[PDB]
RNA sequence: UCUUCGGUAGUAUAGUGGUCAGUAUCCCCGCCUGUCACGCGGGAGACCGGGGUUCGAUUCCCCGCCGGAGAGCCA
């Protein structure tokens, strides 16, 4: 009775044997499927600089409103524009072309705006030195708003322009400088990488304001002198690359995994199984040799 | 002739240990490289970055630390292109959610600073703006500045009863910015959500400042009149999340290495049998019959 | 026709299998050789924040023109700069080592460098206060320039200054300050990492000018006193670096593995054309 | 035959001589391995070092009052200077005074100032003294040059230090006049655990000081001292270990392999021998 | 039990390989430290003895000075004193040319030079003597240098060079007013590995008073007194000594591969001699 | 068969000639390697150093030699780095221990040179130093300075025989000193000990002197009248051993030398088989 | 396609339900009887493969691989 029980117990650890390994495949191909998911939920971030040697014209939405373009010098390389005189008009030797659409948003407005063509050479370090001057009223806080957008003569070979401003506040951020400061923008360009078509452009800068000298001007009514320039801050185009782990890695990582995986989940098993039959073969092999020694 | 069992004597032996040699030396070099990876993944979890929109905003902490400055109004202009033109001095018009709080510095405990703070702005789509007002006619420092900072929840600070905490703890994370004493300073501000090991996603702020310099002068500022501005607002609708995701995965270092170590049982598995065969088949053509 | 099509009806199974392995082969080995064409997109980032104590005082390459320095009272333990007088030189106490070397650029323009031995702690919010001035002169807009490098030891340190701030001032860029703002320069670094692990630095500050009273001197013709306030902002530094994802190792491997169910794929076809054999066998005989 | 008996012996004779002199080899080679260890033998290394070091000077007047400093970034002859007129304390004179902790009853000062900097252009510390004539004679000023200043600034428990550094060196003094000129220079010194230990050592140059200008009428003092840096090739020093880590027992092994292999060709030697006697033995037989 | 026996051998083919493996262990860490050994040079000195030292030189830069007496005491220590101030008994091997500064290069510095003693065993001195006038510097002195031999200086060319490259190896010594510094000095020489010996001098000063009461120097006007005797009748031989031979450990190595050989064929024998448990049954 | 044999022999015997050869280059080539080692270490000696310690040193003589002076005061003032000072110039207190040896000269072979030998301190942990203020007339000593030697053995100077010759040689060994006519010359002395060979090991001293000036204002200025003191101390409870030390072993460099002779020797054994495999190849030739 | 016969050291066989899987040759070592074996004395190498019964199966049974033997269309 000693042996017939002992026939059920070794059947019962041939199920046990079976089971563990049957048991643990399905709780990794579960966990590794549900990892990968977890993967595929939320890429990582992948940059690249891929620095450029010369820009391409950028787009400058001003608006300056009822001020008047003084000036629209482009100092090629000047780092330090020669100091003119404030207060009157003079070299207008500038790529604007004064262009209106309706302003989306509102539906109801006309509001100009005299796009110029920005700097190129960022390594002789092209600038763009412009002037604006108003009336005083009772505004009482000067501010002359613009846009930026990537390609210039995109927007001078474009028919139905109405993109190209109608688009632009509603995807772009609009900044705006100061009356009676030089804001310093030092630009520079950032593109990200969207899965629906090739790339996208958005814009980064470094507004660095420094005082103005009133002097030699005596605004005696008060008439602000808006000063901006428009560098460019390096010659480097931080690119984001937004990399996935999650559509093929996730695929050929489980399919690998797990079809690997079973692999030792089946011979593990029947080698366990084929050595255990072998040690209840022996031990019926020992009782049996103690009977007929 | 013994020559077959000499070169059998030679293959045997000098093969089969080359190979559980080779099959060592690149097991041992395998594991202990491919461990050394894991370490290096573990040492070094990689950032995840995206933009999950939101349409409306919750209420903002900023709170102004205006010392002896007195508040002028707190118009929450909902839509307004530019905010229409104030005289400035005048009181009024102050409908803004403030509460004042005052009990110890943080830094140094040395005393007490008031703050004003205020609801702020909810609705980014319909770019709700706070615009302020300031005034420090009598100036005494001659040196202007005020300070203001920014946590996250009104309601969070409103229903918590932890007031000195409260400015304990977001004035020893957050960092003090001071908009400037004497012009508006157009402070878009922008959220920052980064993850932790415990799920817990411990905010910061984000600002872009603008100054816009006035022209404020219908005041007679000869004494000494300096009246400041402030403008908050929502940046942008979206929200930036930071989590760093672990990139190596225990589970799929043990499948690699026991992969590898069935390939390498199974190429030499192979290649006994395939030198068994090749000298077999001199066996078979050695003798005939 | 009855045996014989029967067999060549099982030896094509022979090229079907063989094509079938190759054509699985060459997919899963397509499928890696592209994995490993994005391995040029691989370099990604991982960034770590380095809670950093007490902090090496960097050097502060202020270039000034006609200006003359007033102050550098290092508030190493107040975190507020005490009530002061325009003009009135006053406890010059900075390390100002000036070496005004020719341009690197052109190799022709005249710099002044002031280099100041900047804050040590952060915890404790050590400022650097800093003043200048200058006499008005037909100057339209007024800014006194300057820039950074990673260590002031390192400028001490080493040899050949000339080359050693000559070439920092191409490198880097200049992000100046303006005339009658206490310009609040704050500070903190990025720790990047290049090929090798060289561990390039670089700077990065959040300016906020704040405006200045001037009636205290009445200058009546455009006298400027600029302030700058050099001050490290960041209790930690940020460590960026550009790990690579991939490794040959794991393509290799799983390439070479997963040619083993392959294998294991044209063991179960020679087993199952044996099997419709023997049931072909059973059937027809 | 009677040779048997003859060559019966010899045979294990050699193995015997064998083992002797195996045992005398490993003795040998013990005891080798024993002086070797037992005398550890230095190294001596010179670094090029271009720059600061700050050391911790000390100074201990107790009386005699500081009246100048300087720092001759570049000058091999420092001007004239008035003798008696105090102040230009230019020394980051961190006054501290503690009890004695070797006799433990004297009240104790100390003037720490900054060290020399500047090798190269032999940056030199220049000082002078005073001190009212009193009753005791042989002037003497005792002063230790303890290293580590920037270390010494933010070390925190400063009592530790004047307390310490007494004991580790031997207080060399300076006079009670003639400008007692005092180089310096360093040595870098391992230790057994791994740490290094770095020491000062000077070479003074008393120089007579004329007494033309001050014309004292009473027998004041006005000691000067002088700091300064020797060649800055610091030495350092390494205590290597005679090369002893297992050569030794490999090479008891290959004279253990090579006596045995010896041992077998002697026994096969003298087989040799034994068949050839044999053969002649049946030759004459 | 065959079955256990072909196991015991698997076993015995395990163990095959960590002899191999403690082999590459042990040849890791000898190239381990023969690379430590080449980072550490170690360094001997032998002090040789010489006769005849060489006439070394002697370089001063007395400025407004001037020598009033340079007799050679050939072993004599009895000091003469004809007047302290007057010239007299010039009698050494004395050279004056003023070359300019190879380290300011402005000024000219006027190399003195004198000759110097020779004889170690008769402890021939140099005896110098200097007076200066009254000046404002507030304390005398007389930077001096050294270098390897007066004869390179007197029959070698670029002199003006030959002098200029001995500018800032030495640490400019200098000697007081009132004083009778006496310098004993002693020659080392460095041995490198391109083969110069690059020779140096040291020495060790012990300044004794002098008396100027027999003079009445109360004007201010000091005088100045140097000796220059050779201390030693021997020369310190450092040298640097490389402790590691690619030539002493490949039969380090050797050897290790010999006797792991050895324990291999005694791991064989002795599974051969556990055949005995079959040689029984054969039995 | 006169082809292939002379052939093959002459191709087995150009192989053993060649691996034959190349033994016996790589013999000589190491054993030319072993000259030179062996030369080179036995031309260069290598030094050790290493610091031992002691609390109480020894009693080390001072051979001093007043040509007209006299010992105007000894003190063994211990710990006191403030020693106790008298009215300078006054005889008497002195509490030490003396010898007015006069022996010969190794130069002059004639002159009875005065040596007052003391005994110096020994308490370095309590700093113990000496102090020997002395005076002379100084009717004509314009550089006026008394000699000073140190030999390391007082009480091995007493209790000896033929002082002559053990102050002699002390005198012949040791270079002189000499402590300033008008300073106090702190004079620091360490001991140093070199463990030479021939089973004996010698001692040397080596001090760095100290002048710190005196001030006269507590004597009437006179003529003929300049006095000095001399201090003696010990700068460290330490004793330097330069000790010499052997980097070659005969006992190692004959190991290094059997083991590549076993090695080449189980070299020639592998070209006997080689050997063997030919003569086996042959055997297959001459079947075929 | 079907039906038998056999398959063992490197060679030839002999063994078989309970074991020096043996022998001759061949392989190694000691003797040199004129010789590197012409002759002796000691040591060494194996059940075609897989599965099943049996205490144990190289033996008993089944299935695959290898030959040789026959009918032979398998066209």
């Amino acid at each position: 009775f000693s042996r017939t029980c002992l026939k059920n117990f070794f059947s019962v650890l041939l199920i046990l044997v079976y089971l563990l390994l049957m048991g643990v495949a399905v709780f990794l191909v579960y966990q590794t499927i549900t990892d990968f998911r977890d993967k595929l939920k939320h890429p990582v971030m992948s940059v690249s600089y891929k620095e450029v040697n010369m820009y391409d014209a950028p787009g400058i939405a001003l608006y300056p409103g009822k001020a008047r373009l003084l000036s629209c010098e482009h100092h090629w390389y000047d780092h330090i524009p020669p100091l003119k005189d404030p207060g009157q008009p003079g070299e207008n030797t500038c790529v604007t072309q004064d262009i209106s659409y309706i302003d989306p948003y509102t539906n109801k407005t006309m509001k100009h705006a005299l796009i110029v063509q920005g700097p190129r050479d960022v390594r002789r370090r092209e600038l763009v030195f412009l002037q604006f001057h108003l009336n005083e009223t009772k505004q009482d806080f000067s501010a002359i708003d613009y846009l930026l957008f990537s390609s210039y003569e995109a927007f001078l070979k474009s028919h139905d322009q109405v993109k190209f401003m109608q688009d632009c506040e509603s995807s772009f951020s609009s900044w705006k400088f100061s009356g009676g400061f030089r804001t310093w923008v030092k630009m520079s360009l950032v593109k990200t990488k969207e899965e629906d078509g090739s790339q996208s452009v958005e814009f980064r800068q470094e507004t660095s304001v420094v005082n103005f000298i009133d002097r030699r001007e005596t605004p005696d009514k008060g008439d602000q002198l808006f000063f901006v320039v428009f560098e460019w801050k390096d010659p480097y185009i931080q690119e984001i690359q937004d990399i996935i782990t999650a559509n093929p890695w996730s695929m050929i990582a489980l399919l690998c995994s797990v079809f690997l995986v079973l692999f030792k989940a089946a011979d593990f098993a029947k080698l366990s199984v084929k050595w255990m039959i072998k040690v209840r073969r022996r031990h019926l092999k020992k009782r049996a040799r103690e009977l007929n020694h």
